[PDB]
């Protein structure tokens, strides 16, 4: 059981050690499309690339590339699109991807500015009456409503395909309180946030995959998907304690590199799953 494995790693201070074995065992697949010179300005970080096999393709004939990966968790019956925070030049591609994949929710785990630098373009409208038009992808985005709470904001948005005049409602879940350095002290508000996303229906098989991002789409974004998938597997299985976090993380890492960036994020993921298991047993 992970709770006892947790106390062992904690009492022995072996988190950096566990973390390094995960780094060592992690899959390495080609990412040739990401490295083409015509895609250099579509990547926020030169060392964070989607694998070719799992990359999301845009349905535009010119250049189909976006820094985004499909993570397919077969046993849990959950999919997630993990992507980078959009760049000034990729905001239109981001919303095209949301449209094309039939996503119902966007999960944002960063602030636009952290540590005095911009981690993400402002890719949604700040006021009802000031909508955004993405001329490159022929989409219009309107803020419908915004509910600001202490640890997160939920926004209703309307996305309109200007080409076909179809509209969809998108939910934007913005976790606003992740600290600039380290991880939250308690996983309580993160779990509350994850249960709010689940309650919305955004993670349900009726819809396309949820879009999850932070700045790189690997660290906080990884913690989100890893906690959700582990808790779902504990509900589904005859024996809940057969769930090995390290194995689930490695299975996820076949689909996108570098998920869980620090030993701190790994420790936090264990804590979130252990605590969430109480609210699920
Ligand atoms: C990064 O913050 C935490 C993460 C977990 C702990 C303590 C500390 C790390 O020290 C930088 C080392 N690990 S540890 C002892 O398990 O190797």
């Amino acid at each position: 059981e992970m709770e006892k494995e947790f106390e062992q790693i904690d009492k022995s201070g072996s988190w950096a050690a566990i973390y390094q074995d995960i780094r060592h065992e992690a899959s390495d697949f080609p990412s040739r499309v990401a490295k083409l010179p015509k895609n250099k300005n579509r990547n926020r970080y030169r060392d964070v690339s989607p694998f070719d096999h799992s990359r999301i393709k845009l349905h535009q004939e010119d250049n189909d590339y976006i820094n985004a990966s499909l993570i397919k968790m077969e046993e849990a019956q959950r999919s997630y699109i993990l992507t980078q925070g959009p760049l000034p030049n990729t905001v239109g591609h981001f919303w095209e991807m949301v449209w094309e994949q039939k996503s119902r929710g966007v999960v944002m785990l960063n602030r636009v500015m952290e540590k005095g630098s911009l981690k993400c373009a402002q890719y949604w409208p700040q006021k009802e009456e000031k909508e955004m038009i993405f001329e490159d992808t022929n989409l219009k985005l309107t803020l419908i409503s915004e509910d600001i709470k202490s640890y997160y904001t939920v926004r209703q948005l309307e996305l309109e395909n200007l080409t076909t005049q179809e509209t969809r409602e998108i939910l934007h879940f913005h976790y606003t309180t992740w600290p600039d350095f380290g991880v939250p002290e308690s996983p309580a508000s993160f779990l509350n946030f994850l249960f709010k996303v689940r309650e919305s229906g955004s993670l349900s098989p009726e819809h396309g995959p949820v879009v999850v991002h932070c700045s790189a789409g690997i660290g906080r974004s990884g913690t989100f998907c890893l906690a959700d998938t582990c808790l779902l597997l504990m509900d589904k299985r005859k024996d809940p304690s057969s769930v090995d976090i390290k194995k689930v993380l490695l299975e996820m890492r076949k689909f996108r590199m570098g998920l869980i960036q620090t030993a701190d994020q790994l420790r936090f993921s264990y804590l979130a799953v252990i605590e969430g298991a109480k609210f699920i047993m």
